[PDB]
């Protein structure tokens, strides 16, 4: 099969370039803007995925930029970048076998939820990727299931697709028309451009909903069609909530509880309810989110996947991590972790 | 069976309320907010469509009034209208058959496309609708192929749901979340606030290549995606067009050539026609009324034009003074000479 032989610089350290080979390309993905490919390193026989994008050499990548920076268990590790030809940026990522949309997907044509032991362990990881990226003051802003790599077997979740990210700075303006249709925050719905990070937590929030549910809480072709379906669960948003973030029907909140299936744990509905606020500043932050009691199964010390296999890392917690909030390593990191 | 008797209030003319009797109700139709139901008046055994929508007692609807206005061929009637209960409103419609959404999805899933003279049917009598209601400075906001009825035998096409409708007043500033995502104008993805009527000559543009096409234009979850996608077509926007739109990181493409963005033995005409409607300068798309007048409907206007099955195409040319209020002129193109003879 074709070998191909590239010199690539390694996604962290030092500048230093080195030869790789690779054979066994297959296309595995796609993008408006992009191209992404399955293929296995010659002397490691490791599989990754190479992401292909057309760049202006006049630019610097700034998906590659932000991604260069990342150090995250739960966030997809850039092994090497190199550019080929029309100048095209291949960003060599590790190779994840699922996304949680597939996986969410064999669930609800199947007529069944995700069990709840994986809502738990998928939606931690989530927030610890939040927490972490945050913490540099970088907002994903395309929280969605298929940007979320799944490892089937060891349950490791792997936050992905940084080509819409962006370090979110007080006073810069930033565009309103990113993030897919169901996950956009309300604020993003109504065209703000002085979004903050919290705009990640509450996709975050409709990740966990539909996990729920088995289907997208606020689906919708137009704008407006979402703020209706999102006015139906949440109420109307006051005058305050909407300046926070008006030809609008005056309806009440729905139960919270009566929204979800019956036999959905209190703790999940209770956590969905903190996520999905009007208020930006009223979402709780990511590290919260790890905090929330909805996830206390998973610091219990005699936890195991359904498989028998032991859970990933969970508790492994670096200084940049906890920085909004130390104190939480408390709750964070249960007496038995190290 | 059931009947269903209600009092209910004229759509147009004077305020004298009639009694209707319906029979045979079940829903046809969904919106976020609203259903549909088709039912069969009991006198005349005629279907009509209801559309039944929570009123806020504290409001006038706007939906009401600016149908209450309407009286075209290409825009579905409102027959009546009345109140039922929470408080619903019912607007009672002339019932049509199909859209040019299942349509064209019939052909798409075939394989096939429609045949082009359907193509320039629908299309010239969605821009006869636009430049009826742009008259009165209502844009629709919502124009994408399920808000199209069609009747499969006359070929009649009839633009509805009036839900997203608004009159633009020039100055004031208009939400930018309206309108489904396909069909969305570039302004509106960059969320501008002061856009006009011609965001529905956008969509009318998207709806036109679609059906050249067997699927959407500009596909894509977010408007990111979207906007690559208008992008890969027309190019990246220059400096001053990005200040038309209004309210910009992409990589810099060149503009496909339209003519190798539909299939081969697409018609020219038909190409050219969406080159002058999926423009980023929202004043440099056509008029509705000046797309009617495009060559890409002169067959429309040929004397011995005929619907496949033999029938005589829908009325065309029955032009008001009040749609060619936006340029008179043109009715020298738009009324063919065998339109004119008295006979
Ligand atoms: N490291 C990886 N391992 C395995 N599959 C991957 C990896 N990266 C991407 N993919 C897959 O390819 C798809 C598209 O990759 P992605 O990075 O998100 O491209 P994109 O053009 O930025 N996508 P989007 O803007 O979300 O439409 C993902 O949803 C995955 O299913
Ligand atoms: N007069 C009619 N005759 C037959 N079918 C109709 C009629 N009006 C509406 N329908 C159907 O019902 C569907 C929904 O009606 P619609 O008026 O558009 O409700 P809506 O809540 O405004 N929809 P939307 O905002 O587009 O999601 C239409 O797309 C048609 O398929
Ligand atoms: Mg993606
Ligand atoms: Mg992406
Ligand atoms: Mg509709
Ligand atoms: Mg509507």
């Amino acid at each position: 099969s074709k070998v191909t032989t590239v010199v690539a610089t390694p996604g962290q350290g030092p500048d230093r370039p080195q030869e790789v080979s690779y054979t066994d390309t297959k296309v595995i993905g796609n993008g408006s803007f992009g191209v992404v490919y399955q293929a296995k390193l010659c002397d490691s026989g490791e599989l990754v995925a190479i992401k292909k994008v057309l760049q202006d050499k006049r630019f610097k990548n700034r998906e590659l930029q932000i991604m260069r920076k990342l150090d995250h268990c739960n966030i997809v590790r850039l092994r090497y970048f190199f550019y080929s030809s029309e100048v095209y940026l291949n960003l060599v990522l590790d190779y994840v076998p699922e996304t949680v949309y597939r996986v969410a997907r064999h669930y609800s044509r199947a007529k069944q939820t995700l069990p709840v032991i994986y809502v738990k362990l998928y939606m931690y990881q989530l927030f610890r990727s939040l927490a972490y990226i945050h913490s540099f003051g970088i907002c994903h802003r395309d929280i969605k299931p298929q940007n979320l790599l799944l490892d089937p077997d060891t349950a490791v979740l792997k936050l992905c697709d940084f080509g819409s990210a962006k370090q979110l700075v007080r006073g810069e303006p930033n565009v309103s028309y990113i993030c897919s249709r169901y996950y956009r925050a309300p604020e993003l719905i109504f065209g703000a451009t002085d979004y903050t990070s919290s705009i990640d937590v509450w996709s975050a929030g409709c990740v966990l909903a539909e996990l729920l549910l088995g289907q997208p809480i606020f689906p919708g072709d137009s704008g407006v069609d979402q703020l209706v379906e999102i006015i139906k669960v949440l109420g109307t948003p006051t005058r305050e909530q909407i300046r926070e973030m008006f030809k609008f029907p005056q309806i009440k909140a729905h139960p919270w509880t009566k929204v979800f299936r019956p036999r959905t744990p209190p703790e999940a509905i209770a956590l969905c309810s903190r996520l999905l606020e009007y208020t930006p500043t009223a979402r709780l932050t990511p590290l919260e989110a790890c905090a929330h009691s909805f996830f206390d199964e998973l610091r219990d010390p005699n936890v195991k996947l359904p498989n028998g296999r032991d859970t990933p890392a969970l508790f492994n917690f670096t200084t940049q991590e906890l920085s909004s909030n130390p104190p939480l390593a408390t709750i964070l990191i249960p007496p038995h972790a190290r």
